[PDB]
């Protein structure tokens, strides 16, 4: 048992029921035949920090689910700081997006911070800002969906018994964690958080839109994933900051 | 042209629909006969800092419209720093609670912030560990969604949060109240607070949501 997404797993839309259930008024358009480009940023190995072991077969998972759901991934193994910055810079730049764009950053970071390869702090912020209609014309208008699988500070989640547009518009970054809480791997199976998105997107992104999909997610790791370490039982809560103005589906199809 | 909420302006479900309607596995429950408590704090006079004029007008309609929907309303208006934690720890305290909590802050801050009357910043996540199932037992379990009106097996314990975070009566107060009112009976607060995205944008919010399902008002006959 060392969970690995399929393509056999994935369920899929036809035309018929998006053209039925489409709404502009309420939902985002996402029909491009390649659905749009997938940024993700993987990084492993650090200077003055652990190895970031098993954060491959979430890459790969991850390649394999967003490529099944008919998207252009592109990879960016250890980057720096300066270079996360960079490349999600050029990625806004990519006149070849479709309907919607990705963005998948694994890496080791704090609260509002992404550390970089070099070990060099990221604001998230300043990442957020990249993907703007601002600063991302080729953008404005088309939902961004960004992943981010990384720590946001050291606490330990113990848990308990059982026109115009506003500038930030049309983003939402799904994170493995909350706050100022620590995000969970393992050498083993892989990112409790990765896994959950393959299984869940595998099953409902053809009925249900992101935010259904990630609150699946949060209830996956929620009430599924535990861990534990002389002290505590370990619990971990991920959790979606949306600035989305529409329903958000991925409409998977014939295009994996 | 100055939105104020009104009683008729609510859309209401009856008993039989929530009946038909609710799966355990896929909503919270939220059926208290009083649904729960709702803590308004509203900050409007500061001592280095600004007025904020008009807070007057959304405290009521945020009032009106959560007890329309069939919550006990608290008000405490202009706290300091310490002022704010105390309340909302006790607020946590109340054990008079419901299926499900609400908490609006409507003051002077930026993002990770909420400044007191007294000029004092407050950790906006200081705030919500006071919510957690950690420190608020009595909401263990329960949804609770806080509206922050800033200007400018086991569970988690953070668990069961959604965070309506506006940045700078309002655009978005009364937005909420508008869209609430004739979609809380049929819409989960996600979407309903998705609306309110819309209607501000085409007419930044954002939602930051720690839910494991969906939450309905359900609104009745408790106005």
């Amino acid at each position: 048992t060392q969970y690995i997404f399929h393509e056999e797993d994935m369920n899929f839309v036809d035309a018929p029921t998006i053209s039925r259930v489409f709404d502009e008024k309420t939902m985002y358009r996402n029909f491009s035949s390649p659905r749009g480009m997938c940024l993700i940023i993987n990084n492993e190995h650090f200077e003055q920090m652990p190895t970031r072991n098993g954060t491959k077969a979430d890459k790969d998972n991850l390649t394999n689910l967003f490529r099944c759901m008919g998207y252009t991934v592109i990879c960016k193994d250890n980057l720096t700081g300066r270079g996360m910055l960079l490349t999600i810079r050029d990625f806004a730049k990519h006149e070849s997006h479709g309907d919607s764009a990705i963005l998948v950053i694994l890496s080791h970071g704090e609260e509002n911070v992404i550390i970089g390869v070099d070990d060099i702090p990221i604001s998230t912020h300043e990442i957020y800002d990249l993907l703007n209609a601002a600063n991302a014309p080729r953008l404005a208008n088309k939902p961004k969906i960004v992943f981010v699988q990384a720590s946001r500070g050291e606490r330990r989640d113990n848990g308990f018994p059982v026109r115009k547009k506003p500038s930030q518009a049309d983003i939402l970054i799904a994170y493995a964690t909350t706050a100022q809480y620590v995000s969970w791997r393992n050498s083993a199976r892989g990112s409790w958080f990765i896994q959950a998105v393959c299984e869940v997107f595998s099953t409902h992104a053809k009925d249900m839109d992101v935010v259904e999909l990630l609150t699946e997610v949060n209830k996956k790791v929620a009430c599924g994933f535990q861990t534990s370490q002389g002290s505590n039982i370990l619990k971990q809560m991920p959790e979606m900051t949306s600035r989305l103005l529409k329903k958000f589906y991925f409409w998977p199809e014939a295009r994996n």
